């Protein structure tokens, strides 16, 4: 049965979709997703398949255009938080350690700026609970090696300005303060703006076609379409994208009993918005008939690691036994291990067995200009596919699902 | 074409639905909303309809077990709005006129109790304004007659305490204030909790069965089946789903050329949750064949007046053209007029044609104890589902939809 989609798994369409798809970055609810967005379309109805796109809004974040911090006439390297709002403050120092409900109820902050230490909490609730003892802006100061980039994950007017730090100036302000010197800093942000975007899920179906033997099972494969800021995606998640076109088009050349979706997801980036918006769409019935969710993404990097399962639990599901048993027929030994930061985290959060597809450790060029076209692997993408589409096809092709008994290794 | 709706809408049915609904009031969220939803939905599928339900969950609010409000030693009666947070300070007042930000910018706040006249902005907005200022508690006084009850909307930790209190309390605190008096209050919410519930839309789906004929179009008919604390909701909204259930049942007897999703909605009464989450489902290619949408709220109370149409933007629309022509050929003059609070606005607000079917002015009995099923009338509920009815199958029945032109007059 891994011959129907091993013979079949072409890497030329998959390298042709990520050449098209990153010839510029892909940001949530710009010019250039709609372009991805329509270009997906296109194709999935190329392969027969009805398509459906689900909009949905969301709120973008323009990043300031002055981003000025001063520890009293001293300037600093400062890097406003995504969704941090505008500011123009000079005001004492304070420092509040992890900036906590405890760690904050303490001490005077109404009109000063919060010195916050990263860690524990999310960065939006330490910005909140500074703000809620009057803090005017918070500093944050990083817990590790290198700039502190980061987000406040959504738009919230609880908040104040809100500027990442390096551990190093961070750890030698809180030194000081904490030895008692009465520090002044200057934190001001300027043109920063919130504004309602639209971006988009692309949603193609296919649905049984075997006859008595038909099921009421469902398989999501997903994938997101959109990449960061200046990022032209080809692996993160192009590739993805990529891989769930092809076996869209293979899956068109089989009998199935069982009813796959394919989708691309928008706003990933941006905290996995669409996926969030596309699980809220479902019924409890589609809910309860969906057997598992494969997510593909970053699945073509030379520079990557060897591929990995990973679930949010880290615990095994329907999802990683597929896998599993695949790849022990067509590779070898396929881990998994715990971890979220990608659209399975919201059909996890909806009781679906769900696992992400990913080559780990990943490669230097996640997030940058340098995630570019000539970083990909056919022969990888061709591996995913091939596994990815023999675990789907384990359970869609006609007959009863079987797994056999397969042992395979939680990594870390 | 209007005989084969209005030979077969069974009052009694309609009657027996609503006198199922309303043994006990059915807030959002709550066991008895999860009895409702399965009820709805077995009585769609009992006519032959394929069913889906839709979860989704949303912030609920336990109202609080103290609300102490004191004006210096003198006890007033007060009342938390709903998402109202808890506190217990004793402050001075400060009168912040309407509580814009205009209102609030140049008075000091900090640490005190702001009060603030009904008006203009949402309750949300205001108690945001005076926290963004430092207030630890807030008290809006009414515009009008009456105690003031009402809500901030949604969970919200912006917020601080907020209660609502008497025109004529307010009105005289803030003379004095005015005056030059320096007054004290104590504001005291205790055992307010915000938890998250689920609740369910039921969407029961007619595919057009006319061959040739079929178009593409869609027809929404909507009722919501939740109710407020303390109500039967024998009219609001029992009656709506009561009519649409009936349409269902009509409309299962004819063929049709354009797909009819009937729907009940829950959590409308928190703020139309239920159908913003329908309407966010919905792909792009449905939002663009929904030719119109049919909200039915309000329509068999022996104790409200006339029928009329009522529209987000108090303009026609396709809805209200097929509502005055099917009541012009069945009952009379049908007036539209402007007004939200209802389902219809979740739709006009994706583009869709949308309006509500009720009767103006309303009962006395509205969001009381006393909706219950003894003031409903079976000819009210006929007549609706009469007009409403013969509004989709003027659209719905095979052929090419034709409206001749009607007046009707918009009425205030
Ligand atoms: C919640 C998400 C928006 C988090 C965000 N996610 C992403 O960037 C996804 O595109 C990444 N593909 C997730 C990822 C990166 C490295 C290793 C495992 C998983 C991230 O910061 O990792
Ligand atoms: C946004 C909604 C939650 C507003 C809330 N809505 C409701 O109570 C609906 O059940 C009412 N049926 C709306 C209504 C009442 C009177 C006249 C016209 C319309 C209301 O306060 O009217
Ligand atoms: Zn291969
Ligand atoms: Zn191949
Ligand atoms: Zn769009
Ligand atoms: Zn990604
Ligand atoms: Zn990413
Ligand atoms: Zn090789
Ligand atoms: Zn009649
Ligand atoms: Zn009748
Ligand atoms: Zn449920
Ligand atoms: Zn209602
Ligand atoms: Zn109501
Ligand atoms: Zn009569």
């Amino acid at each position: 049965a891994d011959h129907q989609i091993t013979k079949r798994t072409d890497a030329e369409n998959m390298y042709n979709t990520i050449q098209f798809l990153s010839q510029a970055p892909r940001v949530a609810g710009s010019p250039e997703e709609l372009k991805a967005v329509r270009y997906i379309e296109q194709q999935f109805k190329s392969y027969g398949y009805h398509v459906e796109v689900q909009p949905f809004q969301f709120e973008g974040y323009t990043a300031p255009s002055e981003v000025t911090l001063k520890i009293g006439t001293e300037k600093k390297e400062g890097e406003a938080f995504t969704y941090s709002p505008n500011s123009d403050v000079t005001a004492e120092l304070v420092y509040v350690g992890l900036g906590t409900t405890a760690d904050v109820a303490g001490k005077d902050l109404n009109g000063k700026i919060a010195l916050i230490q990263r860690g524990n909490i999310s960065f939006a609730d330490k910005v909140r609970n500074a703000a809620k003892q009057g803090a005017k802006a918070v500093i944050i100061y990083n817990n590790t090696d290198g700039k502190l980039n980061g987000t406040l994950g959504g738009s919230d007017a609880s908040f104040v300005a809100a500027v990442g730090i390096t551990k190093q100036e961070g750890d030698a302000l809180a030194a000081n303060l904490r030895a008692g010197e009465k520090i002044t800093a200057t934190v001001k942000v300027a043109g920063a703006e919130v504004k309602t975007l639209t971006s988009h899920n692309v949603i193609a179906t296919k649905k049984p076609d075997a006859n008595k033997k038909n099921t009421n099972d469902i398989i999501i494969i997903g994938s997101h379409h959109d990449s960061v800021e200046k990022a032209p995606g080809a692996n993160d998640d192009a590739s993805g994208v990529a891989v769930t076109l092809e076996l869209a088009r293979v899956m068109s050349k089989l009998k199935t009993d069982t009813e796959l979706r394919f989708i691309t997801f928008g706003a990933e980036e941006n905290g996995l918005i669409g996926s969030k918006k596309y699980a809220a769409s479902l019924s409890e019935d589609e809910i309860k008939r969906t057997i598992g969710m494969f997510q593909l993404d970053m699945v073509g990097s030379k520079d990557a690691g060897d591929l990995i399962m990973y679930t949010i639990d880290g615990k095994k599901n329907r999802v990683t036994d597929l896998g599993a048993a695949a790849s022990s027929r067509l590779s070898g030994v396929l881990p998994y291990g715990q971890e979220g930061r990608s659209d399975h985290e919201s059909f996890h959060a909806l009781g679906i067995p769900a696992a992400l597809f990913i080559h780990a450790p990943v490669e230097p060029w996640y997030h940058t200009p340098n995630d570019t076209l000539d970083k990909i692997s056919k022969e990888k993408l061709d591996n995913v596919a091939d596994i990815v589409g023999s675990a789907v096809y384990q359970a869609a092709r006609p007959g009863e699902l079987v797994i056999e008994p397969i042992d395979y290794p939680r990594r870390n």
